[PDB]
């Protein structure tokens, strides 16, 4: 059984599922945008058997309070980080994708000794041009327009682009109609959808904005350097990372292993949740017997 909880975090309150066994290690599992911590829910059960799973709804998504904050990507890092100070988690494994991944990636910049190890895919990398940016002309297109001033407002914040286009348009299989209820359940006002029109504007290209770039470049030399375990899943063709970069990433970090997942484009775990989750618990179960 999964639980939805709720916890008081700086002045409002954050949402998170819960399962597994309480004497487990903590795996704590970061969704992206615009997503929530449902995207984990065919994974979580099978990674449950070896860890005490815990998958929170980053602040102003899911069913996170909303406050009046910009939710730039220093903002989640600060409810992110007083998320896990309050549940007392003192270490981890991390499972993350999307924006998830650059608040992993930050958060074991800062704390080495906190990661017991890293699962990531299809993640967030300091990119110098556009042309490092996804792979299709659609999605630099699309992008371009969600970074421009007026424009991006009219695309997400009145007709809500992100969770009606890019999700289902990023995902092989078709979504029910009860999946795509629940992923727009917490956007459904213009003033509600702010976190999902920042989050792009944040996104690191050509040097902008300057605090995140450099902020992921750190973040990326610490990854780089570091040698807990890792694994990066990838899907074919993948989205921002295509199986020919996941190779040549995978390779160039110490401890890392390459899952190749098969057909997927951006949200991995909605086309790929058994593999994903049975691959996390095998490694877990891995690391915890070698000590
Ligand atoms: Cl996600
Ligand atoms: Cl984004």
């Amino acid at each position: 059984d999964i639980s939805l909880r709720h916890v008081s975090v700086l002045d409002s309150t954050m949402a998170y599922r819960e399962t597994g066994r309480s004497d487990a290690p903590v795996v704590l599992f970061l969704h992206g945008n615009p997503t929530s911590s449902y995207i984990w829910r065919n994974i979580i059960p099978l990674v449950a058997p070896v860890a005490h799973c815990i998958a929170p709804d980053l602040i102003g998504f899911g069913q996170s309070g909303k406050p009046d904050i910009d939710y730039r990507f220093f903002d989640h890092v600060r409810y992110l980080d007083a998320f896990i100070d309050k549940l007392g988690i003192e270490s981890a494994y991390l499972v993350a994708q999307d924006w998830g991944t650059a608040l992993a990636f930050h958060l074991a910049a800062r704390r080495p000794d906190f990661v017991r190890g890293l699962a990531f895919m299809e993640f967030i990398r300091p990119m110098p041009t556009w042309d490092d940016f996804h792979q299709t002309p659609q999605a630099r297109e699309m992008f371009r327009k969600f970074r421009t001033p007026g424009v991006g407002e009219q695309m997400i914040l009145e007709d809500n682009v992100f969770v009606e286009r890019v999700l289902p348009g990023s995902i092989v299989r078709k979504l029910s109609e009860e999946e795509m209820a629940v992923y727009r359940a917490p956007f459904p006002t213009p003033e509600s959808r702010r976190p999902t029109l920042r989050f792009p504007r944040e996104l690191p290209i050509a040097g902008e904005p300057a605090d995140v770039y450099s902020t992921l470049e750190s973040a990326h030399a610490a990854l780089a350097a570091s040698t807990y375990p890792k694994l990066l899943f990838t899907g074919d063709p993948g989205a921002l990372v295509s199986p020919a970069f996941a190779e040549r990433f995978a390779a160039n970090l110490k401890n890392c292993r390459l899952i190749r997942l098969g057909a997927g484009l951006h949200y991995l775990q909605e086309d790929h949740p058994e593999a994903i989750g049975r691959t996390v618990a095998g490694w877990i179960a891995e690391i915890e017997a070698a000590s």
